[PDB]
C-alpha cells in the first residue's frame, strides 16, 4: 500500500471552486478530473486542518487523503505573532499523515503545499510517537516528498523536526532509563553523528567538586544516582578564536521535590524536568548537522532531586561557584540552584550571548500555559531576534519582566546573600528569573522558562499527546539567522 | 509650627561633595552654612530615598528633613521601563513628609526637587491614609510648594495624586459602607464638581432588565444589595459629535464567590473587587478637572457576589445582551460575567477606543504580582500609547497575549456558546481575557487585569500599606497625551 | 425513553426547576396514553402529608418544591396492585450549609437523575401499552444555603413519625 497526501485551499470570493495546490491539480489532471468529481460528490468543502479520504483513484495510490490548507495567501498574522500559512500547512499535513497511519499504510508521498519545509515539519512532528517500551505499536510510516522540485526545503524541514523529536524522546523516556549519565551518552552520540567538528566532555562529580559548584552538588546528594555536568562544543566558525554563543539547560532527570516533597498527582511528568537540557542540546545537534558557520558551547548540569538521609534540608545554606551564599528555604526550588553554578561557569567562555532554558516554575504555567515560552532578557536586541525566529517556526515566545522590584524579594534573606524562594507567592516566574540574574553579569543574557510548554494535549495540532520538545525549532532558527 | 523637606543628590565622580538642589543651597546660605555643616557632622552621605532630620536651624523651620534624590540626571531607565528621576523624587519626598508627620507637624513646605509634579505626587500620595473609621489618627498634614516658581507643575501633581487617592479611598472603604449605590453617589459628586460638561446616569435594576443584561443580573441576584449600572459622560471635545473613548470597569463591591464560595483567609481584601470601576471612574474625574479636549464615556456595572437561596448555581446558563449564552461552571468567575454585558453596551457609543479595567484573576497576581498591570489588546498602537504613558507615571504596564489558543479553551462548552472557566487550569488570566474578547468586535480594545496591583505592602515606596489605586495616573496620562 | 432522561438531566438547573421537570413529564405522559393521571403536588400538600424530612431540605432555597405523582393504569383489572417507582429529584445540589467543593459542582444539575430515569421508564411503559398498573413518585427541590436552610445537628420528623 502506498498513500498520497494532497492539499486544497479555501475558496476565495471570486473563485468558482476551491483551488488545489500545483500537485493536487496535476494529480486531478492525470486522472481526467476524477479527484475533483469525487470531492464534489462527497459534500461540504474542506476547511483548514480537516481531511477526507478517496479510494481507488489510481493504481499507484489506493488511498488519497486531501487536506484543507486554509487561505492560500495567509502570511504573517500580526495578532498571533506567527506565519499563519506555515501553521496551516503543518496542521493539515500532520492530520493527513495520521489518517494514512490509521489505514496501516507504510509509505506516503506528501504534497509540498507551497512550502516544503512546513510540509515536512507537519509530517515528521505529526507522525512521532514514543513507543519503544510497548509491545503493541502503530505501523511505522515512511513519509517522503511528492515530486522532485523542492528537495532541499523538504529535507530542511525533516532536519528541524528531527531535532525537536530528539528533544521529545529525551523528555518522554522514564527517569529510570533516562538518568544523568544516559542523557549525556545519548546527546554525545547524536552530536558526534552530526559533525566531526565537535567535542564532548561528560564531567564527573570529582570535576564538579573541583569547580566548587556547591549549589548544584547540594541538589544532587539526596539521590544515589551519580550527577554529571555535560559540556559540548561545536566548532563551526572558520575562525577558531571567534567567541562562542553559550547555551545552558536545566537537567533534573527526575524532580520529587526532595524533603519539600511534591504531591502525588501527576508527579510522573517530572521525568521531563530535564527539558531545558533536552531542547538546548538538541538545537546544537541540529546546528551541527546543518554545519552553521558559528562556534557554540552547550552546558547542562544533570542530577535527580530525591528525599533521603543525606538530602538538602530546608534552611540549609550553600555556596555557589561565584562565592555567593544561598538559603535553601524550599528544596523543590532546585532548578535555580543548579542553574546558579552553570550560569557562573558560562562566563568563563567569554561568550557573545548566554541563553538558558528550563522547566523552571509552575508559576510560568499559570501565567501563559502552553501558548508561549516565557523569555526574561536584559537585551532588547536579543529579545527581538528570538521573537522574529518564533514567528517563522510558529513555536512562540513572549517577553516577561526583569525588574529590581523582583530582585528585592529574593535578596531579602535571613541567613545568606540570596534566598531560593521569594518572600511571597506572587510573580513566581519573575522572582525565579531575578534569582538567576544574581549569577549573571553578561550584557546579552536570556532565560527561557519552558515549564508551560513541557507537554501537549491538543493545543499544537501537529504534536500528539505527550512531551512537546518546545521550543527546539525556535532555537535552531535563531542560530541559523545569527550565522547569516 | 512648620516643617521643611529639602533634597540633596548623590555625589558625582568629579564633585567634591554631594550637591543640594537650588532650594537646599538657598536655605544653607540663609542659615550661614549651618545646613552643610550639620550634614557633614552627621556622618555618611544620604542615598536615594533615605532621610535625616536637623532641628533648630531656623526660627521658622524647627524641623528640616533632608532627603536623598539619587543621581541628578537620572532619566529613562531602559531596563526598568520608567523615568528613574521621577521615581526617585516621588519616593524621597514621601519619606520626608512621613517623618514630618511622625513629629506631629501640621504644615510642611516641599522642595520642588527639579520636578514639582513628581514632588507633589510623592507628598500627596505618600501622606494618604484611609482613617475615617478610626478614633486614633495621625496629625493632618498640609503640604505646600517651597517657593512659587513651579506652582503650575506642583498643582498638576496634586491633581494626578488626588485622582489616585480617590481610587484608593473607594477601594479601601469596607463593603457595608461602599455599596453599589454609595459608590455611584461618590463618583457623581466628584464628577459634577470637576466640570459642568458632564452627565451622570445611576441606572437601576429595572433599566438593567430592559437592556437584557442577563449575565450581569445573574451575579447580582444572590445578594439583597441593589445593583446599579453607572454611566458617566465627559463632553470635552469642541465637536459634540466627536466619537468618544469608552472606559469600562468591573464593580464587584464584595466578592464572596457565591455558591462556589471563597476560602476565609484574607477574604476581606475582596472589598476592593470594584477596583476596576474605581480606577476608570477616577481617571475620568481627573480628565474632566484637566479640561481635556476629548469626549469620554465611563461604564461601571456594580453589585455584590453572595451565596443565598436565589444565587447563581454552577452549571446555570445565562444570556448576555448580545444573545450569546454562557455556562456558569464556577460562580466565583463573576467578573467576566458582568463585563460581558458592559462590553456589549460599550459598542452602542460607536467609540474610538474601548478600555476596560478589572481585578479579574488571581492568576494575574501569580504571573506578575505588583510589578505591573497586565495588558491584553488587539491593537499594538494602543499598547504602545499605554506603555509610553506608564514610563512617565512610574505605574507600569506589561503586555500579555491575546491568542486564539486561549479562545479555543473557553468556547469548548458542554451546554452553551461559551464557558465562564477554561477547560484547563493553566493561563487563567489569558483564558479570562479570551472570554471577554468574545464580547468585543472593536479594532482598538484593551483589557487591563489589575488584580496583582490591587494592594501595596512596601513595593511602591510612596504608597503606605493598603489598597493602591493603581494604575489611575497611567490612565490619566494616556488621556492627556491622546488629547494632544 | 433514555434520551428524554438525558435531556432532563443535562438541562441547566435554572431552567430545569422542580416545576419545569413536572410539566415536561406531564406532557410526555399524557401524550403517551390516556390511561394516566398526573398530580403536581404543591408545598401545601407536602405539609398536609407531614413530610418533614423532605420539607427540611427544600426550605433553604427560594425555588418552590413539588411532589410529582403519576399513574399509568394499564392492567385490565383496575384494582390490580401497582408496581411503585420512586426517584430522587434534587434539581441542584450545592450541599447546603455543609457546602460542596467548587470543582465540577456543575454536574449536580443532574442530581435529579433518579426522578428522570423512573419517570421516563413509566412514559415508555405507557407508550408500549403494557398491561400493568404503575405509580411513579418524585419529590423535587433544590438544596441551597441561606438564612433558613437545614443546619447540621437539626432533628426532623419523617412521615412515619
Ligand atoms: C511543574 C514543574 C515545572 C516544577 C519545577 N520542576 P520546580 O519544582 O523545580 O519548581
Ligand atoms: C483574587 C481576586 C483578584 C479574585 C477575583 N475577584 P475572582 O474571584 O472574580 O476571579
Ligand atoms: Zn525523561
Ligand atoms: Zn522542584
Ligand atoms: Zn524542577
Ligand atoms: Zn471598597
Ligand atoms: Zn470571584
Ligand atoms: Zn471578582
Ligand atoms: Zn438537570
Amino acid at each position: 500500500t502506498k498513500g498520497l497526501v494532497l492539499g486544497i485551499y479555501s475558496k476565495e470570493k471570486e473563485e468558482d471552486e476551491p483551488q488545489f495546490t500545483s500537485a493536487g491539480e496535476n494529480f486531478n489532471k492525470l486522472v481526467s478530473g476524477k479527484l475533483r468529481e469525487i470531492l464534489n460528490i462527497s459534500g461540504p468543502p474542506l476547511k483548514a486542518g480537516k481531511t477526507r479520504t478517496f479510494y481507488g483513484l489510481h493504481e499507484d495510490f489506493p488511498s488519497v487523503v486531501v487536506v484543507g490548507l486554509g487561505k492560500k495567501t495567509a502570511g504573517i498574522d500580526e495578532q498571533e505573532n506567527w506565519h499563519e500559512g506555515k501553521e496551516n500547512i503543518r496542521a493539515a499535513v500532520a492530520a493527513g499523515c495520521r489518517q494514512i497511519q490509521d489505514l496501516e499504510i507504510p509509505s506516503v508521498e506528501v504534497d509540498p503545499c507551497g512550502d516544503a519545509q512546513a510540509a515536512a515539519e507537519g509530517a515528521v512532528l505529526g507522525l512521532y510517537e514514543y513507543d519503544d517500551l510497548k509491545q503493541k505499536r502503530k505501523v511505522v510510516v515512511s513519509a517522503k516528498l511528492h515530486g522532485s522540485e523542492d528537495q532541499e526545503a523538504w529535507q530542511r524541514g525533516v532536519l528541524f523536526a528531527s531535532g525537536q523529536n530528539l528533544a521529545r524522546r529525551l523528555m518522554e523516556t522514564p527517569a529510570n532509563e533516562m538518568t544523568p549519565t544516559k542523557f549525556a551518552e545519548i546527546v554525545e552520540e547524536n552530536l558526534k553523528s552530526a559533525s566531526i567538528k565537535t567535542d564532548v566532555f561528560i564531567r564527573p562529580k570529582s570535576w564538579i567538586e573541583e569547580q566548587e559548584m556547591g549549589s548544584f552538588l547540594s541538589v544532587a546528594k539526596g539521590s544515589e544516582e551519580p550527577p554529571v555536568f555535560l559540556e559540548i562544543h561545536y566548532k563551526g566558525s572558520p575562525n577558531a578564536s571567534e567567541p562562542p554563543l553559550v547555551f545552558v539547560g536545566k537537567g533534573i532527570t527526575f524532580d520529587s521535590g526532595g524533603i519539600s516533597i511534591k504531591a502525588a498527582a501527576n508527579m510522573d511528568l517530572m521525568r521531563a524536568d530535564m527539558g531545558g537540557a533536552a531542547t538546548i542540546c538538541s538545537a546544537i545537534v541540529s546546528a551541527a548537522k546543518l554545519d552553521l558557520p558559528i562556534n557554540i558551547v552547550g552546558l547542562a548540569p544533570l542530577c535527580e532531586n530525591m528525599p533521603s538521609g543525606k538530602a538538602n534540608k530546608p534552611g540549609d545554606v550553600v555556596r555557589a561557584r561565584n562565592g555567593k551564599t544561598i538559603q535553601v528555604d524550599n528544596t523543590d526550588a532546585e532548578g535555580r540552584l543548579i542553574l546558579a553554578d552553570a550560569l557562573c561557569y558560562a562566563h568563563t567562555f567569554n561568550p557573545k550571548v548566554i541563553i538558558n532554558a528550563a522547566t523552571l516554575t509552575g508559576a510560568m504555567d499559570i501565567a501563559l500555559g502552553s501558548g508561549a515560552t516565557g523569555v526574561f532578557t536584559n537585551s532588547s536586541w536579543l529579545w527581538n531576534k528570538l521573537f522574529e525566529a518564533s514567528i517563522e517556526t510558529g513555536d512562540r515566545v513572549w517577553r516577561m519582566p526583569l525588574f529590581e522590584h523582583y530582585t528585592r524579594q529574593v535578596i531579602d534573606c535571613q541567613l545568606a546573600d540570596v534566598n531560593n524562594i521569594g518572600k511571597y507567592r506572587s510573580a513566581g516566574a519573575c522572582t525565579a528569573a531575578a534569582f538567576l540574574k544574581e549569577f549573571v553579569t553578561h550584557p546579552k543574557w536570556a532565560h527561557l522558562d519552558i515549564a508551560g510548554v513541557m507537554t501537549n494535549k491538543d493545543e499544537v495540532p501537529y504534536l500528539r499527546k505527550g512531551m512537546a520538545g518546545r521550543p527546539t525549532r525556535t532555537l535552531i532558527e535563531f542560530l541559523f539567522r545569527f550565522s547569516q
